[PDB]
């Protein structure tokens, strides 16, 4: 039932269920491995990768946002960056999750 | 409040978005959004959840978007980029519109 940006995926509805396969066109998601896709938010270290999502001020803080209003449809853009911290004692391991999953697409099957 | 991480912060009139994010600008990975009005009152502004519908559930963060990491002199840094789309469908759409647009790039026309 619900928009997009609000959807949570689980194994009952997985990411590519809800948020479209992983590649690289602009419009697509490119993170996740196949154990994340499958899980959602089921997957035993999802609360280590939810630690860096942003809060609804925080998105709306520290994003860059735009609008693109076109005849065609309006999508609200955003970007930005969220620092890690260094002097975190999981910062090692924090990396090497978020290097499991950024672009793990392109190794599939 | 200012004990969390940056990205789970909550701007309110105690803790502003100034205060929690920082000047608004027009400088890569600075915020550009807010007028006066919410910057200085953060999620207690009274249109507050006309604006919360659009922000992404943690899934959906990771789901839709674009993610990079970059390591640089200033640390390790998660990077992003993506886009949700309006349903201009919705009776409330051109209100949503206006909404949006009175707080991108507001800062542009004071001090």
């Amino acid at each position: 039932k619900k928009p997009r940006q609000k959807r949570t995926a689980t194994k009952a509805y997985n990411v590519t269920q809800a948020f479209g396969r992983r590649g690289p066109e602009q419009t697509q998601g490119n993170f996740g491995d196949q154990e994340l896709i499958r899980q959602g938010t089921d997957y035993k270290h999802w609360p280590q990768i939810a630690q860096f999502a942003p809060s609804a001020s925080a998105f709306f803080g520290m994003s860059r946002i735009g609008m693109e209003v076109t005849p065609s449809g309006t999508w609200l853009t955003y970007t930005g960056a969220i620092k890690l911290d260094d002097k975190d004692p999981n910062f090692k391991d924090q990396v090497i999750l978020l290097n499991k999953h950024i672009d793990a697409y392109k190794t599939f099957p």
